[PDB]
This record gives structure tokens, sequence and C-alpha cells, in this order.
């Protein structure tokens, strides 16, 4: 728990929930400071949600240095991911990726998700914007503690989230990866997506997506949650593909 051993350098956030800043802890460690707008969250919402994030530990899950809540206002202190959101990285880096690199990114996220799944945590918003790239190229899952383009059917039809809905979400995240940051169903209204999806239509195979990686992406989009593989299973399937 941090008092103010923090140094705010510049920001990067938006929307009531707080701002995010680039900062330093102890004039040393580069960190990402997420503050929360006053009255933008019940104090017990922040308290219990924060202690949940600190109870999670995995190499493909962004880490926390501590929290600030002595009342001035309130902020969560994360390690700094040098390359921002996977969404943004894929976009500006587009055309410079090798299929192998993109597949490695998916494996990174699947690993983090496999951990969250096993720890019975649902991520309800798994997308490229919520993934972070480090000054390694390593991908870590974030924001782990409507967007119908990432929602599975049982979620369209009023919010039945689970670890299997995250898988569907992962399938779309995989599409965003191999398409190098493209927008899924860009020229389609929510209605159209739900209609096209309810007819068995799925996002096309990006060119960088091999016929084998696109089979996997379609298992994630199986209409029935029980038919979708669990992250623990996707990990080994993606792993075997990466091997050729
Ligand atoms: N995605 S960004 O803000 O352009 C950015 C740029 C450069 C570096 C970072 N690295 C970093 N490292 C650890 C983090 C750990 C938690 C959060 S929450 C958040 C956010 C929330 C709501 C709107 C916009 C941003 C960014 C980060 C975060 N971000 C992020």
């Amino acid at each position: 728990i941090d008092p103010s051993e923090l140094t705010f350098v510049q920001e990067i956030g938006s929307g009531q929930f707080g701002l995010v800043h680039l900062g330093y802890w102890l004039n040393k460690d580069k960190v990402a400071i997420k503050t929360i707008k006053e009255g933008s969250m019940s104090e017990d919402d922040f308290i219990e949600e924060a202690e949940v994030m600190m109870k999670l530990s995995h190499p493909k899950l962004v880490q926390l240095y501590g929290v600030c809540l002595e009342q001035a206002p309130i902020c969560l202190v994360f390690e700094f991911m040098e390359h921002g959101c996977l969404s943004d990285y894929l976009r500006t880096q587009r055309g410079l990726f090798a299929a192998e690199t993109l597949l490695g990114m998916c494996l990174d996220v699947c690993e983090g998700m496999a951990y969250l799944e096993e720890a019975c945590v649902i991520h309800r918003d798994l997308a490229a914007r919520n993934c972070l790239v480090g000054e390694n190229q390593v991908i870590k899952v974030s924001d782990f503690g409507f967007p119908v383009k990432w929602a599975s059917p049982e979620v369209f039809s009023f919010s039945r989230y689970s670890s299997k809905s995250d898988v569907w979400s992962f399938g779309v995240l995989m599409w965003e990866v191999f398409s190098e940051g493209k927008i899924p169903y860009e020229n389609r209204s929510n209605s159209e997506v739900v209609e096209d999806i309810s007819t068995g239509f799925r996002l096309y195979k990006p060119r960088l997506a091999s016929t084998h990686v696109y089979q996997i992406m379609n298992h994630c989009w199986k209409e029935r949650p029980e038919d979708r593989p669990a992250f623990s299973r996707l990990l080994r399937q993606l792993a075997e593909i990466a091997e050729s």
C-alpha cells in the first residue's frame, strides 16, 4: 500500500472510473498509476476488487506494486508495460509481423486466461485493448480484476458470462491478432452481428492465419458453450500448432 511515494509524469486514461498515468515509484520503478474519479466507485467495490487482483499471480498477468487509498483520492499501482495495448501495437506495427510472432502473442494471452479460468475468475472483457505488450514483446492480460462484437451468444441473450464466453472472446482476440489490429465486423451494426452470427457466419480467416489456426478460432466460436474448448485445452492445441 502506497502513500505518495509516487511521481505522476503524464496520463493515458478516460471515462469516469479514473485516469491512468505514467509515473514512478520511489524515483525508480516505472509504473502505471490508475486513479479513480471521486464517487466513481463505491469504496467497498474498489477495496474488494483490488484485493482480488493482488491475490492473482501469473507471468502473463500484469502485476501490481500496491494501492493508494489514504483518501487522496485512490489509485491502483501497476508495473509499466512499455508497449501499450496489444490493440494499438498490432495496428502501428502492422506489416512487420511474422505469423510465428502473432501466434506467440495468442499463446501468451491463452496462458494468462488458462490461469484465470482455473482460478474461477471471469474476465468478461477479453479484447486486444485490454492486453498489454511489454518491452519484450510478451503479452500479459489486464483489466482482469455493450461490446457485442466480442460477446458469445449466451452473452448477447442477456449476460450469461462464464469461462466459455471468455473463450469466444479469445477467438475474436485471436482474429484481431492475425488481422494485425483490424476491427471485427467493422461495417456491421449490433443487430447485423447478432443476425450474421446466429446464422453461423464467423469472421473471415486473416491472411496471416493458417488453415490450422483458423480451425481453432472456429472452435472458440462454437455456438454452444459446452462445445468450446477450455483455455487449458486451447493452450495445448495452439502450442502444438506453433510447433509448425
Ligand atoms: N493503453 S495506453 O493507455 O495507450 C498505454 C500506453 C503506454 C503504456 C501503457 N502501459 C500500461 N501498463 C500497465 C497497466 C495496468 C492497468 C491499466 S488500466 C489502463 C487504461 C484504462 C482505461 C483506459 C486507458 C488505459 C492502462 C493500464 C496499464 N498500461 C498503457
